[PDB]
């Protein structure tokens, strides 16, 4: 085995889930500290799920389970969380990102990164950044299933290795409000530009094809009989070991983003997560003037939904951040 | 690292919540780019595969299938969860029949066969029987006995579990099993010397053994559900083991054929390695109140056995 990334502590928060069970294992096999705490209101399950791990039998590891957010958050210095009418699931998410922001506060101030992976992520992710007091490089969400949910569904129209098709790239939103960058990817070495609209990859073809990327989630549901949770867990899991100083993560994940035509806002961006945190590049540069201007329109999208929980008296008017 | 070999791994029963999480596992672990999921309810399974190509992992050549000719074809190594109490035990047997005569049409060149359905003494000895393979090519899951009293006892005295060392049940498992208290050190001192001491008084043992035998009834208690996460990590770290990786030393389910334990799968001293299981001596095993001890679960897995010869599954020990 390796040696553990570090020995700094790691919650997870709802980990008493399907998504966060998983998570435990992951980051445990991944093995990126010994000190891996589980936080879910649940006690009852968080405890079955802690014994699955125990007994998993993880060398070295120090695993610890709690449904108390101080004795969770103590010393946490890497969060992930899977804990979360239209309007009350909006609010009802919110809410939750808020008191995680205001206990991060009081609890973990000196945390070094946080991700949020509940919907709706632009929201919660905003609004924990916010009530977290933490810089913008120290929280992000999980934003990259529609990245590799692109690439599967380009292999298998092809009918090639998945990993042959390089640099899928969706940003902005997600599902309906995401934005694709074709110009970005390869399919085995040829630009999918080059492809879209050819006999290979027709019009419509393409369509259908974006659909089933659209689609993802309701079609893992149709065919699991329950949401995904072993690709979400994973790939966060992989978000906090970049954050955590380990091997770098290689698809979209949502960040702050405040420059001028995009403010103020949190989006699935072109990052990198590192030891020192999320970046992203230059949003002027990204892709083509056309797809610019498609991530202008899930922006607009994005700021009437952050408008909504400003309006709702959760986030702070933005004169005031 | 690198992909450990291009060899085929077939994961049996991929649909479910063990296999998918097996899936997910071996895919982590890099075991070899050529995953082959196989199971007969094909929309869980479609569904199960959709989850691990969105997770992205590089380089890997996922096939997913519902029949069994094309799962088994070029497969080295399979792991299968492919799963009144006469019913239950009969449908499992005739499961496992069913796979042994698959592997022997199919690959009958396969290097490794792991069974980790229930009951694992008889599904995993029907496997070997009528796949054709060695006896150093199949085995059976066996390890949670051994990782739950790691768990239970570091739980007891408040310590990091990977402290308490060597922790070890043989022969049949939960009620069945055989615990070997000789194994064990607790943070370097004997677990005997403690056992009938004030920091684990004689009732407290008896309990933690229950909570041991009553593990699995825990699980379903707390999550309300069957354990699925560490039966399928500790499978794939001895499928890992057969196709040369770590080696995999927790006790694992394996044919034994010696005088006091003629003609039977039973969990022992094992390791997996690239050539497959092999045990240590039983007779060097413990202490002789804890063969005892094992000669008891024998009696009752031999019982067992013979049952499924009568059912005209198993054939008569003398046509073996």
């Amino acid at each position: 085995s390796l040696s553990y990334l570090t020995e700094e502590k790691l919650t997870i928060v709802g980990a008493a889930g399907m998504i966060g069970s998983n998570m435990a294992q992951t980051a445990a096999m991944m093995r990126l500290t010994p000190n891996l705490c589980l936080y879910d209101p649940f006690a009852v399950g968080l405890e079955g799920v802690a014994e699955e791990i125990r007994h998993c039998g993880f060398e070295g590891l120090n695993l610890t389970f709690t449904s108390d957010i101080k004795e969770a958050l103590t010393d946490a210095k890497y969060i992930v969380s899977s804990g979360g009418t239209r309007e009350d699931l909006l609010k009802g998410n919110a809410e939750i990102a808020a008191q995680l922001g205001k206990d991060i506060k009081s609890y973990c101030p000196d945390c070094k990164h946080v991700i949020i992976i509940f919907n709706p992520a632009d929201i919660t992710g905003l609004v924990t950044l916010i009530y977290s007091g933490l810089k913008p490089s120290q929280v992000t969400t999980l934003a990259g299933l529609d990245s590799t949910r692109l690439q599967s569904e380009l292999a298998k129209h092809f009918g090639i290795k998945q990993s042959l098709v390089t640099n899928t790239r969706t940003y902005g939103g997600h599902g309906e409000q995401m934005a694709v960058f074709a110009s970005t990817a390869k399919v085995n070495g040829t630009p999918l530009t080059d492809l879209i609209g050819t006999d290979k990859l027709t019009n419509e073809q393409w369509a259908e094809l974006k659909q089933r990327v659209v689609k993802g989630g309701a079609n893992i549901i149709k065919l699991r009989g329950r949401s995904s949770f072993q690709s979400p867990s994973y790939v966060s899991i992989e978000m906090i070991r970049a954050a955590m100083g380990g091997e770098a993560f290689r698809w979209p994940a949502g960040c702050y983003v405040n420059v001028p035509g995009f403010e103020h806002i949190m989006m699935a961006m072109e990052t990198t997560i590192t030891k020192d945190g999320v970046k992203h590049s230059d949003i002027n540069q990204l892709g083509n003037e056309a797809e610019r201007a498609a991530l202008k329109e899930s922006y607009s999208h994005l700021a009437k939904l952050r408008d909504e929980v400003i309006a709702m008296g959760i986030i702070p008017a933005i004169a005031d951040w």
